[PDB]
């Protein structure tokens, strides 16, 4: 022994087959001792069988006896002695560490009993209990399908109230292995209060391995249209946001994904300061994923929510995003969400006008109008056109935006997109249907037509004839922006008569009976401009026409 392994071998071999055969000679007996009625007798047996599992030799023996196993399982779920349980359970634990054992316990029906063991008030018991289950869920085939039917989920979620970190991890991981790619399970975890339970963990412990394992569960639930809003109410967003800076990259990445899967719902949450603020930071991270997800989340959280829009602006959201776009490049996987954010951050909220100037002070206009041209794809373009529009609300961008050659492109896109909606008659593309490109562009020109010089350019491209045709569109929104752009242009005699000679008088006169506050207005607006400076006769019947018909 104190020499080499040449001696240890004869020892390991002499005692292995030794204690090994001892079991094959006692297993049958002990088996009976368990089935025995006398309670005190079974107890002793359980303690002996457990002392045998410890030994490898004896272990395989117990692990190969379908009768001995089934006996242990049975005894464990029917025993009312804290020691018999901890031993019977502990035994099954030392057995699960082996493929044969798992198969055995699985064949002897241990999962069910084990599940029922999770309800046990005894700690040690619960430990070995959940553990053995974890092993079966990882290596035992069909084990999953089984645990579910045994109502483990609920019992497992209930255990989430414990305090042992390393224990919580094991349990949570189970809730993960059972939920992944399974709606039923996910629903059950929902009908068990899992969400609020899980969240509490993320907002209470610091055990890295736990948080991760916990977030994972949330990730698999964030995909569910049922748990998604549920995870939100519990305040999951805020919770997850409390780890976006953690050193464990895997933890941060998981929190990010889960967030993006809930962002399109938490648009009505309060106390997002930390999150929103932190997300802005991530926009400056080195990892593309971090930046992307960061952008995506912001984009969603900034969609219709002034409280969020203003905050993002009070943390450098614009500058941050502007750099994100100027950093992304062609990777529309980053520009699209980034641009959308800016769009949301440039409309419907006090500090809107602020950001509008911001996008310019940080040299964003050049890169914004830039995205209007190839290789940029329709989805990006649509989102971009929207941004430009709002950016046009600020007269300080009129000139700077016009110099970037935005009007020419917008008009062009309008033409083609429109000519496309015309050939579709005698209609989606990459997801974005041209009809949407028409409204945006025109609407972008309507707002951008507030500058005299811009109007000279817009008109110069001979667009008057087209905008008139759009008045015949079956889509209100198009008519609105259509009659709108004509309105801003109608304030100039030349363009005024230009629109009249185009035959806009007839159609416009009708849009007065439109069930759209705007349409009618703009429509009437152009009419007035045209007839302005005509015989005192027509303009008189004109003033009546407007007062009577509306």
């Amino acid at each position: 022994e104190p020499s080499q392994m040449l001696k240890h071998a004869v020892v390991n071999l002499i005692n292995y087959q030794d204690d090994a055969e001892l079991a094959t000679r006692a297993i049958p007996e002990l088996t009976k001792l368990l089935n025995d009625e006398d309670q005190v007798v079974v107890n002793k047996a359980a303690v002996m069988v457990h002392q045998l599992s410890k030994k490898e030799a004896s272990r395989h023996a117990i692990m190969r006896s379908p009768q001995m196993v089934s006996a242990i399982v049975r005894t464990m779920q029917n025993t009312n002695d804290v020691e018999t349980a901890r031993c019977t359970s502990g035994t099954l634990h030392n057995l699960s560490h082996h493929r044969e054992g798992l198969l055995a316990i699985f064949k002897s029906g241990g999962i069910p009993a084990l599940v029922n063991m999770l309800g046990s008030p005894v700690d040690s018991v619960l430990f070995h209990a959940i553990t053995t289950l974890h092993n079966l869920l990882l290596h035992q085939e069909g084990a999953k399908m089984a645990v579910r039917l045994a109502g483990g989920l609920q019992k497992m979620v209930a255990l989430l109230n414990k305090t042992n970190v390393k224990f919580l991890a094991i349990t949570t991981d189970c809730l993960q292995i059972l939920a992944y790619g399974n709606q039923e399970s996910k629903l059950i975890i929902l009908a068990s209060g899992g969400p609020q339970a899980l969240v509490n963990i993320m907002r209470t412990y610091t055990y890295e391995k736990l948080l991760w394992t916990t977030s994972r569960v949330l990730k698999v639930l964030s995909v569910c249209s049922s748990n998604k809003p549920a995870i939100v109410e519990a305040g999951g967003m805020q919770a997850l946001g409390l780890h976006l800076t953690d050193p464990s990259q895997r933890l941060v990445q998981n929190c990010l994904w889960t967030l993006r899967n809930l962002s399109d719902a938490a648009t009505k949450q309060e106390g997002m300061e930390g999150l929103l603020g932190t997300l802005v930071q991530l926009l400056g991270s080195d990892d593309i994923n971090v930046v992307t997800c960061a952008a995506g989340i912001l984009s969603n959280l900034t969609c219709n929510n002034y409280k969020n829009k203003m905050m993002v602006c009070q943390v450098g959201g614009i500058e941050a995003l502007v750099r994100t776009v100027l950093r992304a490049g062609d990777r529309e996987d980053i520009t699209e969400p980034a641009i959308c954010a800016l769009r949301h951050l440039t409309s419907r909220h006090q500090d809107a006008e602020m950001a509008q100037n911001a996008v310019r002070l940080h040299y964003g206009l050049p890169v914004v109008v830039k995205l209007l041209h190839p290789p940029s794809h329709w989805p990006l373009i649509k989102a971009t056109v929207g941004l430009i529009r709002n950016l046009a609300l600020c007269p300080a961008n009129h000139a700077p935006l016009r110099e970037q050659g935005a009007i020419p492109r917008l008009v062009q896109l309008l033409v083609r997109a429109h000519q496309d909606t015309q050939r579709r008659t005698s209609q989606f593309v990459e997801g974005v249907r041209m009809e949407e490109i028409v409204e945006a562009c025109t609407g972008a020109l309507h707002i951008l037509a507030r500058d005299i010089h811009n109007r000279i350019v817009i008109r110069g491209l001979n667009t008057i004839p087209l905008f008139v045709q759009l008045l015949y569109s079956p889509i209100e929104n198009i008519q609105r922006v259509a009659a709108g752009v004509l309105c801003e242009l109608a304030q100039d005699k030349e363009a005024a008569e230009a629109i009249e000679a185009e035959g806009a008088t007839a159609p416009l006169t009708e849009l007065l009976h439109s069930r759209n506050e705007g349409v009618a207005t703009y429509a009437a607006a152009v009419l007035f401009r045209m007839s302005e400076d005509k015989p005192q006769d027509y303009k008189k019947r004109l003033s009546v026409e407007l007062t009577s018909s509306l």
